[PDB]
């Protein structure tokens, strides 16, 4: 886009490949190939350009939640709607998306820098708590972390089925 | 104990306050204040005393594990059992306890580290699969997974009482 994407997305492209620590206003210049510059006009601090690189993957989630409004939807299948949710990009591009959640992590273990990374908690679970109950809100969102990581862990492909399956015991009657 | 110990020990100390990127043959001679020397001749690679150091964790966890049978005892409360393990060490020590895991993930997310930081789960997976099914251990482990985050990510106290009651709706009848 306009240079400050393209710095953000080179931001995320260093730490996708280095690691947080890996990550300087050097490499994001030398990455997006822009003055050194132009990447301190633009974030002044490494904490504002990580910050950044989050609310853009958070909203990117954000994104994807947004596009299954069956969630909210008391007549819909809720666990049936969240692992699809899931699936939708746990699913396939075991690739970027292996590097999406080698990030959310970085991230989370990083003081100022956690409370963006769970940011996405923060939407679906007020709408699952919504939908049906605080303790049951979250207990789902304490699973989907769970299942995260048993998949991103491991050649272990997804599988919507279990989760379903996992996520359904969970939902009181 | 005798330097070899010593020098795992400062490992662990340098990791939990740099992370695993200020992390040297260097930092660990200097925190455990040993000879470089020593620390070269007992642990060839990094990856060896990180290896080494999280086979301890490991041992440390598997301990708490060992003492609780009840866990394998068919007449026992399962997720009570299970609330009682984490509550042991999520419980309180949240300073030494917080380090713990956040070396877990450190590791998880590290390529030759990861197979050996979900060991845990190889032992209650064996466990849980043995005292119920496939599916509900699988289902076990991942909430115990998406527990300890939820906990381990705000000034979040445990609750044995919700992690009990969310552990039970997985078990099966
Ligand atoms: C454990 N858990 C439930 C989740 C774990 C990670 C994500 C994320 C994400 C970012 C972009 C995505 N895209 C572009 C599809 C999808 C997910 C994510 C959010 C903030 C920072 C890093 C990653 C969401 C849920
Ligand atoms: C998410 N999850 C279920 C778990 C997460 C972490 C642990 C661990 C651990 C190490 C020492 C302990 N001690 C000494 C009480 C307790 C736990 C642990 C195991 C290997 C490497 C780092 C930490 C166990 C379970």
């Amino acid at each position: 886009p306009e240079r400050r994407q393209r710095i953000i997305d080179a931001a995320i492209r260093v730490v996708g490949q280095k690691g947080i620590a890996g990550l300087s206003h050097r490499t994001v210049a030398a990455e997006a190939d822009v003055p050194l510059g132009s990447t301190t006009y633009h974030f002044a601090t490494l904490d504002d350009l990580m910050v950044a690189a989050l609310r853009q993957a958070n909203e990117g989630f954000a994104r994807v939640v947004a596009a299954h409004p069956a969630l909210s939807d008391p007549e819909a299948d809720l666990s049936g709607e969240l692992a699809r949710v899931l699936g939708e990009w746990l699913g396939g591009d075991r690739t970027g998306v292996e590097l999406e959640y080698e990030l959310y992590l970085a991230a989370l273990r990083r003081p100022a820098l956690r409370p963006v990374a769970a940011e996405w908690a923060e939407g679906v679970g007020a709408l699952l708590a919504a939908r049906t109950d605080p303790t049951t809100a979250r207990a789902l969102v304490a699973v989907l972390d769970g299942i995260c990581l048993q998949v991103l862990l491991t050649d272990t492909p997804y599988d919507e089925e279990y989760a379903r399956e996992v996520l359904t015991r969970l939902i009181p009657v």
